[PDB]
C-alpha cells in the first residue's frame, strides 16, 4: 500500500496554531520566506487551491502541484491533483516532496506525514485557519534554531523539525 517519497510538512504558525487570517498570513516575515525557500528549493510544493491562489503564481524552480476537487481546474506551469493518491502517483520517483498547506490540505495529509518543519512564532495573532493538532509521540525534535528578529522582522519565532521515528 506504500508510497516510496518522504512526507514532510512545511509550515509557520503562532502560539496558538494561528496560521491564516482572511486568506492570507497574518505576519510578514522575509527571513522565515528565505528559509522556506531554501528547504524546500528542488522539491515538489503540494498545496490546497486555496493557498495556491493566494500566492497567485507558481514558485520557480520546483514543481508546483495544486490541490482540487474542481476537475476542470488547470493553471499553467503547475500540475493538478485531485486526491492524495494522485498526488503520490505524480510524485512516486521523488525523494522528498512538501505539503505546503493550507489547513485543509494540512489535514488531508496528516496521517503521511514523516517529517515535519515548523517554524513557532511567539505571539498570538487575530486569525481564522489552524494548523492541526499533532500526537508528537514517537517523533524528535532533530533541529532548532532562533530566527532572526530586526527591523524588517519584528517577531520572535523558532525553527523546529521534527522527525518521526517509525
Ligand atoms: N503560515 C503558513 O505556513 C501557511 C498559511 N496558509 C494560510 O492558510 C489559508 C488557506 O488554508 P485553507 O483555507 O484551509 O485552504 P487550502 O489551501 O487547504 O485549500 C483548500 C482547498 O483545497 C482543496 N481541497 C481540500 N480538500 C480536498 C480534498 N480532500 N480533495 C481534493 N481537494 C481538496 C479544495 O479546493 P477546491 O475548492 O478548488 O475544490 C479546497 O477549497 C490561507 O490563509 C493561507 O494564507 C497557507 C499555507 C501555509
Ligand atoms: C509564512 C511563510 C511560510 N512559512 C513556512 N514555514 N511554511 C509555509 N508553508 C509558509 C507559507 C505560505 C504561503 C505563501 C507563500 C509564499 O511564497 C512561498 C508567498 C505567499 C504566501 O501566502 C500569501
Amino acid at each position: 500500500h506504500h508510497h516510496h517519497m518522504r512526507v514532510s510538512f512545511m509550515v509557520a504558525m503562532d502560539e496558538n496554531r494561528v496560521i491564516g487570517k482572511d486568506n492570507n498570513l497574518p505576519w510578514r516575515l522575509p527571513s522565515e520566506l528565505q528559509y522556506v525557500k531554501k528547504t524546500t528549493m528542488g522539491h515538489p510544493l503540494i498545496m490546497g487551491r486555496k493557498n495556491y491562489e493566494a500566492i497567485g503564481r507558481p514558485l520557480p524552480g520546483r514543481r508546483n502541484i495544486i490541490v482540487t476537487r474542481n476537475e476542470g481546474y488547470h493553471v499553467e506551469g503547475c500540475e493538478v491533483a485531485h486526491s492524495v493518491e494522485e498526488v503520490f502517483e505524480l510524485c512516486k520517483n521523488e525523494e522528498e516532496i512538501f505539503i505546503f498547506g493550507g489547513a485543509q490540505i494540512y489535514d488531508l495529509f496528516l496521517p503521511y506525514v514523516d517529517k515535519l518543519y515548523i517554524t513557532k512564532i511567539h505571539h498570538a495573532f487575530e486569525g481564522d485557519t489552524f494548523f492541526p493538532e499533532m500526537d508528537m509521540t514517537n517523533w524528535k525534535e532533530v533541529f532548532v534554531e532562533k530566527g532572526l528578529t530586526d527591523e524588517k522582522n519584528p517577531y520572535t519565532y523558532y525553527y523546529h523539525v521534527y522527525e518521526k521515528q517509525q
